[PDB]
């Protein structure tokens, strides 16, 4: 409706794009009119910009419908994906999950967001369990502290503590590709 309606995660229809408010601030400069600064992220492209607004100016929002979805596979071109409730099978851009698509497994439960029935983007869980394809031998005398590169079953690489071995199943933070913990048998 207006700038007063601004909060983080709110998505605007603006100059032909759909842009999420990542950060906003109402500003009273103490000389002249108030205005708003918004850090905006194109939800599709991921490109972020800084924009300013005349305080109280009309804005137009998009309702984003979030659907619980299962990732099936990569057909060489698209991510193939099934809507959990409807069981409908459709294509997503390989980019639709950002850098975190790095960590998609077959049959991973994900969320996809829509405006007027068109997929905008997908999200993995914050934590996912991925197996180690390869890392250097485990060192239990912590003897090499620090971390070593590990290659996950997806081909994604992360830093892991020295005690990790090939075949270990790790918990991984998808927000920044960081080691969380080792899953036990
Ligand atoms: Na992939």
């Amino acid at each position: 409706a207006t700038t007063a309606d601004f909060k983080n995660g709110l998505v605007l229809k603006n100059e032909g794009k759909l842009q999420q408010i990542i950060e906003f601030q109402h500003v009273k400069p103490g000389k002249g009119p108030a205005f708003v600064r918004t850090k905006l992220k194109d939800v599709v492209t991921g490109k972020t910009i800084d924009k300013t607004w005349n305080a109280g100016v009309k804005v137009e929002t998009a309702t984003v419908d979030r659907r619980d979805v299962t990732y099936l596979y990569n057909d060489g071109t698209s991510f193939i994906v099934m809507d959990d409730k409807t069981f409908e099978q459709y294509e997503l851009s390989p980019d639709a999950f950002g850098d975190a698509g790095r960590f998609l497994l077959e049959n991973m439960r994900v969320q996809v967001s829509f405006h007027e029935g068109e997929a905008l983007f997908g999200e993995l869980p914050v934590s996912v369990d991925l197996r180690v394809e390869h890392t250097d031998p485990g060192l239990q005398g912590d003897r090499s502290g620090g971390t070593k590169p590990a290659t996950l079953e997806t081909g994604a690489e992360i830093q892991v503590p020295l005690f990790i071995e090939t075949g270990n199943v790790l918990k991984v933070d998808t927000r920044d590709g960081s080691y969380l913990s080792r899953v036990n048998n």
